[PDB]
């Protein structure tokens, strides 16, 4: 399993680390992404920070 990351590079792998790849956006006002990595769940979501999880591979 591999996805993209904010780290200065391109995409990383998360086979043993996790099994999914989600992103963390912020709706403070200007709207902007800030936390994208791999997770095993997606129990987060409000009105001042969104998140996009995916497990199709190459979809992140």
């Amino acid at each position: 399993l591999k996805c993209n990351k904010l780290v200065p590079l391109f995409y990383k792998t998360c086979p043993a680390g996790k099994n999914l790849c989600y992103k963390m956006f912020m709706v403070a006002t200007p709207k902007v992404p800030v936390k994208r990595g791999c997770i095993d769940v997606c129990p987060k979501s409000s009105l001042l920070v969104k998140y996009v999880c995916c497990n199709t591979d190459r979809c992140n």
